[PDB]
């Protein structure tokens, strides 16, 4: 539960990724797979990847951190009323992906980690109060799916 300021934090980062949201989903990407090197095991299509240069040379890999984040942002620009758009996804990663919410954890750390590596000095305190808030509410969502289906 965040309050209208808060929101307001949150959708004020989020214009810092949408000025460039396939580096920031790259980077995102890359620091899971390499801080959570198990992550990588669940991508059929990213398994190749030994090293973290082929990881940045991957235009697919790119691509699929476009995918992440517009489907993240979708989600927070509805302001916590993201049943319908949530549903899908927690249903998707429990039963064809077999995502532990632990791995949801991973990313979400890694999105904080992003936003001070891609903008030092600018992403303050209340700034980062307010999106870990957010992705805490979506983990949270997502888990109590998890439970309903019986998946850990
Ligand atoms: C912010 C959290 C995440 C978001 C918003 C997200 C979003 C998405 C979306 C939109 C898709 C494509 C549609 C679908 O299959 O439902 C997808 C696919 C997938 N996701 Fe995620 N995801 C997230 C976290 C994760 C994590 C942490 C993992 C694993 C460590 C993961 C594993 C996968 C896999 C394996 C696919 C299928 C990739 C393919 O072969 O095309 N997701 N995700």
């Amino acid at each position: 539960g965040l309050s209208d300021g808060e929101w307001q934090q949150v959708l004020n980062v989020w214009g810092k990724v949408e000025a460039d949201i396939a580096g920031h989903g790259q980077e995102v990407l890359i620091r899971l797979f390499t801080g959570h090197p198990e992550t990588l095991e669940k991508f059929d299509k990213f398994k190749h990847l030994k090293t973290e240069a082929e990881m940045k040379a991957s235009e697919d890999l790119k691509k699929h951190g476009t995918v992440v984040l517009t489907a993240l942002g979708g989600i927070l620009k509805k302001k916590g009323h993201h049943e319908a758009e949530l549903k899908p996804l927690a249903q998707s990663h429990a039963t064809k992906h077999k995502i532990p919410i632990k791995y949801l954890e991973f990313i979400s750390d890694a999105i904080i980690h992003v936003l001070h590596s891609k903008h030092p000095g600018d992403f303050g305190a209340d700034a980062q109060g307010a999106m870990t808030k957010a992705l805490e509410l979506f983990r949270n969502d997502i888990a109590a799916k998890y439970k309903e289906l019986g998946f850990q």
